[PDB]
C-alpha cells in the first residue's frame, strides 16, 4: 500500500523520467517549479481532474504518467482522444478518480476530494461520537423501508378509489331497493288480477316490477345473479377498503418513525456541540506554532431541512488566519498556502488516510523556528506513511529521510530537467549550498548539526 516507481514522458521539461523511489519522507529541491511540474502536476493528472493540454510537452504530440506501487497510467494526447489505464487495459476517468483517491493526496484546491469535502469533514467529528451516528443511520435506514412499503399505496390509490366509487355505487342502487328471488313470479299474477279487474298500489307494483327489470338487465340477468353481484362487489370493496385503511396506519406509523428519527438527529447534534470545544482547541495549539499565529478556528452546524444522507445538520468549517479576517470557508476562500498547513497538522494529529500524500506551496509565507516545526512535523507524519514535497528550504530539505535533486540537463538540441539521488557528502554540500551561498565551513557544520 505504497508508492514505488513513477514514469513520465514528454511532460513540460521532461524528456522521459524513470525514477525508482522508496519511501519515508522524500524532499525535492534544486528546480522547485520543475519539482512542482513533476509532484503536482503529474501525480495529480494520475488522481484525475481536469486535463489542461498546456501540460504537454512544449514540441511533442502528447505525454503518458505510468506510476507503480497495480499500474495506473494517464494518457493525454493533443489528438484530443488520449486514455486512461488501471493496472490492465482501458478504464474509466470516474474509476481512475476513486481508485486514486484512495492511494495518492495532493493538497491544495485538489485536497478538496481528500480531507476536505462534507463526508470526510463530517467523518473527522463522528467517530467521536460513533453511537449517535449509528443511531441515527438505523433511524433513517428504517424511515426508508418505511417509505419504500408506503408508497406502493399510490399505485393502489388511483385506479382502486375509481373503483371503490363504482363498487359502492353499484351496491347502493341494489341496496336500496333490496331485490328478493320468487317475487316477479307472484308479481305477475297480481299484477293480472289488478288490471284485469280493472289504482293506487297499482302503479307500485308496476314501479317494482320495471325496476325489477332494470336491475335485472344491470347486473343480471337471472333475479338471482343480481344479488350475487351485489354480494361480490361488497365483498370486493370490503378488501379494497382494508388495504387502503391498513395503508394509512402503516401511513401514521411512517410520521411517528419521522419524529424519532428527528430526536435522534437532535441527540447527535448535541453531541456534535459537545465534542467540538475539546477538538479545535487541540488544533490551533499546533496550528498557531507552525507559523499563523492567533489563528481563529470553529465548526458550525447548518439546519438543513429534512433527513438527508448524513444528517439534518451540514457540518462546516469555518477558519481565519489574521484577527481580522472574520473567519470563513476553509478552502475557496482566503486560502494559500495556510491550508497545506493545516492539512499537515490535522494529518499528523488525526492520522493518514492513503499510502502517500503530498503538500504543495506549503513552505511559503513562513520560515525560521516555524519552518523547522514544519519538517518536523513532516517527520512525525513521515514515519507513518510515505510523504512528498518539492522544497527549497534547508532544514526541511534535510530532515527527510530521502533527498532527490532536481537539476537541468541540456540534451541537444533542447534543454530538460533531470532528478536524481543524492548519495551522502553530495547531499551535505548541495544542502549547505541551499544553506547560505555554495560552500562554506560554516554552512557544512550547520548543516551536519540540522540534519543530525
Amino acid at each position: 500500500p505504497r508508492l514505488s516507481r513513477l514514469e513520465i514522458r514528454n511532460l513540460a521539461t521532461i524528456t522521459q523520467l524513470e525514477l525508482e523511489l522508496g519511501g519515508g519522507f522524500c524532499a525535492f529541491t534544486g528546480e522547485t517549479g520543475a519539482g512542482k511540474s513533476i509532484i503536482v502536476d503529474a501525480l495529480g493528472l494520475l488522481l484525475g481532474g481536469r486535463a489542461n493540454h498546456d501540460l504537454i510537452r512544449s514540441g511533442e504530440k502528447e505525454l503518458l504518467v505510468t506510476g507503480f506501487w497495480d499500474s495506473a497510467s494517464r494518457r493525454l494526447s493533443s489528438a484530443g482522444r488520449g486514455a486512461a489505464r488501471l493496472s490492465g487495459e482501458v478504464v474509466s476517468v470516474r474509476e481512475l478518480q476513486e481508485w486514486a483517491q484512495g492511494r495518492l493526496t495532493i493538497h491544495w484546491q485538489h485536497s478538496a476530494v481528500s480531507l476536505l469535502s462534507p463526508a470526510n469533514q463530517r467523518g473527522l467529528l463522528d467517530r467521536r461520537v460513533t453511537k449517535e451516528a449509528q443511531a441515527y443511520a438505523a433511524a433513517h435506514a428504517a424511515w426508508r423501508e418505511a417509505v419504500s412499503r408506503l408508497e406502493r399505496l399510490q399505485a393502489s390509490q388511483r385506479e382502486r378509489a375509481r373503483q371503490i366509487d363504482l363498487l359502492a355505487f353499484q351496491v347502493q342502487e341494489i341496496s336500496e331497493v333490496s331485490p328478493d328471488p320468487g317475487e316477479e313470479e307472484g308479481l305477475n299474477t297480481e299484477l293480472s288480477r289488478l288490471s284485469n279487474l280493472h289504482p293506487e298500489a297499482l302503479d307500485r307494483v308496476e314501479a317494482r316490477l320495471s325496476a325489477l327489470s332494470k336491475l335485472k338487465n344491470k347486473y343480471g340477468p337471472t333475479l338471482e345473479d343480481v344479488v350475487e353481484f351485489g354480494a361480490q362487489a361488497a365483498e370486493e370493496l370490503a378488501g379494497l377498503e382494508e388495504d387502503e385503511r391498513d395503508a394509512g396506519s402503516l401511513q401514521a406509523d411512517v410520521d411517528a418513525l419521522h419524529a424519532e428519527l428527528l430526536k435522534v438527529g437532535q441527540a447527535l447534534d448535541a453531541a456534535r456541540e459537545r465534542e467540538a470545544e475539546p477538538l479545535v482547541d487541540s488544533l490551533l495549539a499546533v496550528i498557531r506554532e507552525l507559523g499563523m499565529p492567533h489563528a481563529r478556528m470553529e465548526f458550525a452546524l447548518s439546519a438543513l431541512a429534512e433527513p438527508a444522507a448524513y444528517g439534518l445538520s451540514d457540518v462546516l468549517l469555518r477558519f481565519s488566519a489574521n484577527p481580522g479576517e472574520e473567519l470563513g470557508p476553509l478552502s475557496d476562500v482566503a486560502s494559500g498556502g495556510e491550508l497545506s498547513r493545516v492539512m499537515l497538522a490535522v494529518s499528523t494529529v488525526l492520522g493518514a488516510d492513503t499510502p502517500s500524500v503530498v503538500f504543495d506551496e506549503v513552505d511559503a509565507g513562513i520560515g525560521g523556528a516555524a519552518a523547522i516545526a514544519v519538517a518536523e512535523q513532516l517527520s512525525r507524519l513521515a514515519d507513518t506513511r510515505q510523504v512528498l514535497v518539492v522544497t527549497h528550504l534547508a532544514q526541511i530539505a534535510a530532515r527527510a529521510h530521502h533527498h532527490y535533486k532536481v537539476e537541468k540537463q541540456v540534451e541537444d538540441g533542447r534543454t530538460v530537467s533531470h532528478v536524481r539521488l543524492l548519495t551522502g557528502d553530495e547531499r551535505l554540500e548541495e544542502i549547505a549550498r541551499m544553506l547560505s551561498g555554495n560552500t562554506s565551513e560554516a554552512a557544512l557544520e550547520h548543516a551536519r548539526e540540522l540534519l543530525a
